[PDB]
């Protein structure tokens, strides 16, 4: 584990993360797809290998010895706001299983859901809190990745208040 466990943010493309392992806010069908998806394809494309997995769960291909953890959120055009939070909060649930399991230091994770799959709401706040109830048991050094100076901004603020 790392020696003070910590979170940060950072406002940059997840594809040029500086840690152990990268978390894919991927689509159930193991698809290229678009935004975090098809920059992680780019980078990794031989973890798309049998990577289809359902709608809240994770599955860790590696790439060489780098390991991609395809994290699929719920599309909430398609769910109910109670069904698509259920399976948002199961999707980071497994994202903290496969991080325990690689014995990682270091993990890069966007905020899933928030993007093409959000049914067009601001799910900054939601999809944080479901990722530190996963993720605060963990040991790994967590990187949050975004690409908006205004998230960066709410995500750096919600950190430090936890202090
Ligand atoms: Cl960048
Ligand atoms: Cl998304
Ligand atoms: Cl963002």
């Amino acid at each position: 584990g790392a020696m003070a466990p910590s979170y940060r943010v950072k406002r940059m493309d997840i594809a040029k993360n500086d840690e152990e392992c990268v978390v894919n806010a991927a689509n159930p069908r193991g698809l290229p797809g678009d935004g975090v998806c098809k920059a992680v394809y780019k980078k990794w494309p031989e973890s798309f290998k049998n990577s289809a997995t359902p709608v809240g769960t994770a599955k860790t291909v590696m790439c060489g010895t780098y390991p991609v953890i395809h994290a699929v959120g719920p599309n909430f055009s398609n769910y109910t706001e109670s069904e698509g939070d259920r399976e948002l909060a199961a999707a980071y649930r497994e994202v903290a299983k496969e991080v325990t399991r690689l014995g990682v230091n270091s993990v890069a994770i966007p905020l899933l859901s928030t993007g093409v799959y959000s049914g067009g709401k601001d799910r900054l706040t939601q999809s944080l809190n479901h990722l530190f109830t996963a993720m605060d048991s963990t040991d790994a050094d967590v990187v949050i990745y975004c690409r908006d100076k205004e998230w960066e901004k709410k995500i750096s603020e919600a950190i430090q208040m936890r202090t």
